[PDB]
């Protein structure tokens, strides 16, 4: 395959040149605004990666390439104003530059447009394309409603945490792979390899994301440090360190406090005592081991995927370097 | 065709068989209380008659009519949402039973749940479906954000308020007819012909709606007498009213007062003044008027359709139906 | 015993003489205010009525009847609070007049009030008259929980009901009377005698209350009519209205619209069809029986009272009158 | 008297068994959580206290104790409520947790309960237990209403403040010791000097709060240090350093700004500012003067108490350790 | 002098002309709006019918005839904010169709707008306009502050209200009339008497609509019948009827009733009731008297006035035509 | 001339002896409490030394001075309620210490107290005074509204910001100078060239003002450092910053964050990295340049003065120590 770099410089060429809806402003506006927030834009690589393994062109898979990321910028829009997020990398979210409305009706106009990028294709790619994003954009809804309706339980198990983070951050990696499979006229058993890889590796990177919001480096215009300690959000962290019954009972009264009820130092104090009872528990610990073990399971699809050794190394490295380890 | 009796009873039968999707709850719940409200189903309906009169069955056309009826509500969902409507058909909103984020969340769902039931189509059919569904699909999102666009204008023209309530309202009955023709194996110059028809009967049924806000009979969990009005909206009714250079300026200035800054008694004197000034002024006549231009050009569209002369006459009558006139 | 005009008249005189704390104002200002908004005192006359038929002098249980009047008094002003009422007998609530906190800390300091009031009996009176108040008072803070429960429970059964408005409004009817025999030196069989009346007798009044709040006769500083109905409170009215599978349905969607999304004229229409729906399901009838049963209960527990028989035909003409009913 | 420990022990457990009230939750749940909210439980251990060193046992004693802190977390309960508390001993307050209403209701309920706890006593203690113990709680209303009173005057007697502080938080420390001394059999007048000697006692303790309250070391889900200078609470520390004409008009000037009107910053400078201004006045001092003068009251007192001289030992070490001095 | 209707068409076309200030928009905008709310521009005429009567023009008294409506339109735009008033003369507020800010700054630029309309005049009568003028606007401040402190007083005197409305609405009246008389070179003698009508002018004016308040036709568009009683505003026409012993406390009760805490039927109740309590207090007498009495008041300073007979029966005449009496 | 600290002591007897209205005290008690703010009161001593250096005393010019001060600090009690400013020179704004309405109408009110202290001076001085006084006010009005205009203004030239700081600060600089000439029967062309020493003077404050915003020391109860990036007022120093290409972009971008969408550390993040752009921009340097460049025109305008060489020099100095120079 083409480097990541190679491959993101053309998608942004290709983006800016296939989606040049601009009137009435008031709905377009947004979509230029959203998909102009920059990063890695692992998504619709994933799309072009997957078609160039098995014999296409970046070029063919690229329309899908676009709705793909079309479709994940849809669900923050959404998940921005439901979250009531202000900022999302460094900016304004939609709703806050414009309004709760503007968000609600240009998401929608979004999650169309991701769907017309599918048009060029011919008569059977089409209807296999339409057929694995319309179950994987239904799957994304069921992992969101999950999570809100976790808010309420004081009863989360692992299994159920992993359905929830499986539908709702890991079957869109399956689907944008699964979709340069489909560009590239691979059969259903090909393709559900490939899915299956994109599933191993979105859960690892779940939990990667679990783990780094509690211990990772902090950015003032990144992502909070203990954000989901602030909120109470039963990740798979706080799931395994209240496993262990010294530390179980004071960690759910920790996860008692809302931060409304707290002052900024009384939050901090939250934070780094949350953050030791995830370690001393071995709640850290076994995030870690989830994560590793998800990664394996990833690399050995990679072993069984019909492409060349070439592209299993690259997909190998690629794998690895998301995960922030060295190839 | 057969009777709209007898398709309402055959759609709403396959309707409770075809949307069965439960769980999540939270997600689903409120799916099915939205396409539980009742009423004439119109929508739907002219799928099914579309694809009758072409020679398919009702059917054949049923998943892209209740495809159709999903869409239609999900657009309600999100409308009653950013227009802050608490009862819909004497029942609360989606938003109101549950909230904000559920009739956010549960809105995206349906709109993805109706492009799945495109999928038992055949490969040629679905491309076709897929194609005029979308493309109607971002009309009425651009339709929605003209409409708030007036909100903040004074300077409104009928040419601009007929292209908004066209794609507001109007092109998906032309598509509902448009999927059914799309069912039976229509080509393109007659489906665009239907099409056709069904603009001019959705132009017709909408000018009829702005004139019956005004002037309608007063129905209590019913739609207000005078909403528009109240809302200082600029429909039909309201632009032809301001032609008339005796009127203009005191139209204006009653249009110029919040419902926030009034009470009740200041209200219902805005409605009547109004009233009074939109029959004085030429502008009531002036929308009766239109309703009849569009009424007849949607009677010369059926005499042009490629149908058997009964399967006109059937489409006549039910056109004047509509419209509350009689065969 | 005395005409109810008589004590009624000795009793004003006595609760000007005996509740005399003053300062701080910004306690006790609030508690000469609640004790003034007039009405039938219902409750304290109890207590001086079973003081007399027993043996005793209303100016024995005085102070008793003076603690249950400051004691019912307590309650109303903690519930006007949780109940967010704006007037009582056509006067400012004190939370409105003051504030929450005073409400809070006045409504306290008159339960105290209550207690101190026993303490001119001799210790062998004091002892059960706190015995039994208490035990009433405790009732009454479970009455008021189950009736909060209630809101948001779809199945409320007629027993669980009754249960509700025992401990809510009759046992401290039953309290009431008890205490008048505890005065006169009565046996703990006698006075479970008389208590039981009140219970009887309590159970009938509030029965008629929950019939009058829907069909009873407006007065304008007087209860709204159609206040149980607007809250959606399901009173035995309702409870008996729903076992008519005819009405159930629509009854329980009328019971799903809150009066917060809802125009006056629409909560008007509601009252008046609910209104409609309770007579013809039987819901009233079976109201006007259950009112006419605990009635004639109460009647049957007076013919075993140990009291002359003077004293049971006033005591009966009393109960008669106090459900609207003719001597 | 046995150690602190040993009672507190006894103690714990018999809470545990004499309050078992469960149903209905939503009133009881919250007694069962704010009598878990842990600490030193002073003041019923002094009623155990009292009532070994006048020859009772803790056990005879214990229901009394128990009425006394069911009692006292009854008054923090409502008291966290009207001073907006948003957590107790770093926990949710119970309006919080629940809901204002929870708080009120359930507040109301253990008042009742705790009178309950005196019902096991003979008639003669029972009728001694409820007179001390309804005149107290009545105090104890007064002086919140002080309190509540002295945030709109600027014109505050020391006095004025030490009968404020002696209603609010001294009379049931009397209170709590002349209730071990009725079980024991005392007369009035051994009871009344015990009763002074908790007046003296809780007073020091008042004084030594408002000090800690400016000059106390930081607890992050502790007492904030500085909340009396923030919320401009006249306290003793306040009063004694404005008598000092060289500090009192820019003290008054601080007093004078809200802390809704401040960033943090502003407030942490008012805070170490006005600490200075304590000290530099005479202020500081002049408080632990008072705070020594009335240990010193409360220990003649102990000299003259009818106990055994081990037991004047073991009150006074009790006396000085509550005081944060030696042995 | 010129008929009214003369008069108030040159001062249109001269208000026109001299208020020209247009940039910035956002500042001078509303300056335009509010003067074309239209009405019989009283005040303004009153300096224009002064002028002529004593020698001089229309045209030479208009500059300050223009000063006195710009000032009072300063004066009604702040007190619309202050007051939360949404509409003036069927219009919205200045603060309701712009912004709070607004009105505050463009009130502040057309005081100063007035000042500047006096620039045309020689230095003498400059000196003397300018000095009468804002002895007159500092009083309308102050009578506006006695107003607000009424608002909380529970013990307001006639003598204290009959000051508060002459410095509130009559010295103006005064001062317009005393502005004509300085143009035309009268002495400090005649233009207090001409000063000293428009005060009991003034006085009969406001008394006129206090009484109007309760007893005028409804206008829907026009000042609600009852404004002062819903508002429990203390005017002459309450102050009067609670002289009578009869009524005064129930008077008392009514208006202790915020509208705030009553519903619309509560309200329209009690405006039925306290107008009753007006009549039959002999409150509504009492006010038709002083009405009447301040009209003779002004009736005879017309007589002692320096002008022609011609023009006393002119005043005269205006002065009955206000007072909604005949010539 | 006298020294600032001889011209301010005299100046602060004279205003507690020419300005003693205080009935009633809700109009009045703010007056005393703005004026009582201290700090520098540079603008009335202007008009004290251009007095004296024109020839005569500052007790001619003291009611002009005082006049000068009760303007200047009207404009900031509505500009504080306008700016919703809590604190001013470490107190609470008059809004937030009484209310909202008090600030507008006691505003209103000092308006009017400096008209009137022009009265004493003789009639040609008082219409020099009033007419060059009116025309400053009128112009501060229209300095305001555009410094509102560019709030929403993307597009704000240098030349609109140096106009709108000229209006809004520097006209009253000018104002209170030449204020001071015409009290010493200075002719016009004079006049106009002391005003226009105050205008570049008035510019170069502000422009100063407006880099010590970003670059000054911090004082706690002081001008928060960074206020005008916070808010993302577009000052000269950012609009000679955005000039620069290479910075422009990050510039509007970090502009285009509101500070409601941001956390304190965000804030402080976006204060260090702007102030940082304004160095490396060139827009820092660009700023000093301006104020270097105004001080200068204001030399060269004392340098053309008709006053004696020695006034000159005070002058020269003064103006050099304003802008934190040395002489
Ligand atoms: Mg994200
Ligand atoms: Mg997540
Ligand atoms: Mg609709
Ligand atoms: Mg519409
Ligand atoms: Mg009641
Ligand atoms: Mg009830
Ligand atoms: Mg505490
Ligand atoms: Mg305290
Ligand atoms: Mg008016
Ligand atoms: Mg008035
Ligand atoms: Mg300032
Ligand atoms: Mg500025």
């Amino acid at each position: 395959m083409n480097t990541l770099k190679s491959l993101r410089t053309t998608f942004l060429e290709e983006l800016k040149s296939k989606v040049t809806a601009t009137e009435p402003a008031g709905l377009y506006d947004p979509v230029h605004y959203i998909l102009d927030l920059g990063g890695k834009r692992l998504r619709p690589l994933l799309t072009l990666m997957s078609a160039e393994m098995y014999g296409a062109t970046a070029k063919d898979a690229m329309n899908a390439a676009i709705a793909v990321e079309v479709f994940h910028n849809f669900t923050l829009l959404h998940d921005d104003i439901m979250d009531a997020a202000d900022l999302r990398r460094g900016k304004e979210t939609v709703h806050k530059k414009w309004d709760v409305n503007t968000g609600i009706l240009t998401g929608d106009a979004m999650l169309i447009m991701a769907y017309r990028l599918f048009e060029d294709y011919d008569k059977d790619k089409f209807y296999q394309l339409n057929k694995v994003f319309s179950r994987t954009a239904l799957e994304v809804c069921e992992g969101q409603q999950h999570d809100v309706d976790f808010e309420t339980r004081d009863d989360v198990s692992v299994p159920e945490y992993l359905n929830m983070i499986k539908l709702k951050t890991s079957v869109l990696v399956g689907c944008a792979l699964q979709m340069g499979a489909i560009i590239a006229g691979v059969d259903e058993k090909e393709q559900e390899l490939i899915y299956d890889y994109g599933i191993n590796l979105g859960l690892a990177f779940q939990l990667m994301d679990d783990y780094l919001d509690a211990f990772g480096d902090p950015e003032t215009f990144g992502k909070e440090v203990g954000g989901d300690i602030r909120e109470n959000k039963k990740t798979y962290l706080y799931l395994k360190s209240i496993e262990n019954n010294d530390c179980a009972t004071e960690l759910k009264e920790w996860f008692a406090l809302h931060f409304e009820n707290m002052t900024e130092e009384q939050i901090d104090e939250k934070k780094e005592t949350v953050k030791v009872f995830f370690e001393q528990s071995g709640g850290a610990k076994a995030t870690l081991d989830a994560i590793e073990s998800y990664t394996q399971k990833a690399l050995k699809n990679i072993e069984e995927l019909s492409i060349a050794p070439e592209s299993k190394k690259q997909l190998t490295d690629f794998s690895l370097q998301l995960m922030g380890r060295k190839s």
